[PDB]
């Protein structure tokens, strides 16, 4: 724990009582704070610190990682940390809200051009975790996928119908190609506007549809681009030695086409923004 919070490439001198209490976000605890040197508004996470010795170091080491991710432009920037005898206080930049709200917020798709945009953020952010720390995620999905009204897409992961574990992961006698599974299906998701596994009874009930059905692919008949139908059928691979690792991935002509397309995530995020609530 260093004495400052980093913030847009600098680091202002910090403690818990700079930080202005503006109400909660979420519903493990997230406030939303204003550091009272700067005036930057930012997202805080209190955990209680638990005794397990083992249980409270990957909650250290996980923080490792984010602090070191400085230099990934797609991977939520922790701005620093406060230690307090019963407490460790997370702060992290504020990103205006995650791919699920958006769905919901939407009651429908989010178009293919938004979602262009997040599989590179997405696919670059976890390949990054792997390349320079040689992490894994382990929880895909769009509520850990942020979005900001500056149209920047980042990966994070909130720690806390619907199933993203790759069959591998159900009924194991994992490395990345369970997240590669989890983006696919994530995917889907959020362009149908429709959980892909369809009639849900049960967990366990799901968890067999995964382990048995076919992939659920994207649907013909909504113009989805072909090698978006293609991207998402390589993720969705339910033999994990034939799926693609990342670098392939990179190489998909979905990624290489909206790496350059420009695209007004911005404008399209304020609109949503502006014609909807909860
Ligand atoms: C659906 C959206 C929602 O509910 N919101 C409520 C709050 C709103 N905004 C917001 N803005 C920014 C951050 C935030 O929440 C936080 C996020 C994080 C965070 O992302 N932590 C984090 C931890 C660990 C990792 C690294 N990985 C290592 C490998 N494995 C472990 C096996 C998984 C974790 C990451 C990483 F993926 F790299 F991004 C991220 C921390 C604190 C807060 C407050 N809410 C939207």
């Amino acid at each position: 724990q260093t004495g400052y919070l980093t913030i847009g490439g600098q680091r202002y001198q910090a403690e818990i009582n700079d930080l202005e209490n503006l109400g909660e976000m979420g519903s493990g605890q997230v406030w939303k704070m204003r550091f009272r040197k700067t005036g930057h508004v930012i997202a805080v996470k209190q955990m209680r610190r638990s005794g397990n010795k083992e249980e409270n170091k990957r909650i250290l080491m996980d923080l490792d990682v984010v602090l070191k991710s400085h230099d990934c432009p797609y991977i939520v920037q922790c701005f620093g940390t406060f230690i307090t005898n019963t407490d460790v206080f997370i702060a992290m930049e504020l990103m205006g809200t995650c791919a699920e709200k958006l769905k919901k917020r939407m009651q429908g798709p989010i178009p293919e051009r938004i979602l262009g945009k997040m599989t590179v953020a997405i696919v670059k952010a976890l390949y990054y975790l792997k390349e320079k720390h040689g992490v894994i995620h382990r929880d895909v999905k769009p509520s850990n996928i942020l979005l900001d009204e500056r149209g920047q897409i980042k990966l994070c992961d909130f720690g806390i119908c619907a199933a993203y574990m790759a069959p591998e992961r159900i009924d194991p006698p994992y490395d990345i190609r369970a997240d590669v599974w989890s983006l696919g299906i994530s995917l889907v998701e959020l362009a149908t506007g429709q959980f892909p596994y369809k009639n849900c009874k049960t967990d366990f009930e799901v968890l067999t549809k995964v382990l048995q059905e076919e992939p659920p692919l994207l649907p013909g008949h909504m113009g989805f681009s072909g090698d978006f139908q293609s991207f998402v059928k390589d993720c969705l691979t339910k033999d994990h030695r034939k799926r693609p690792k990342y670098n392939k991935l990179l190489e998909h002509s979905f990624i290489k086409r909206y790496e350059t397309l420009e695209v007004d995530v911005a404008s399209w995020f304020k609109d949503v923004m502006a014609k909807t609530e909860s």
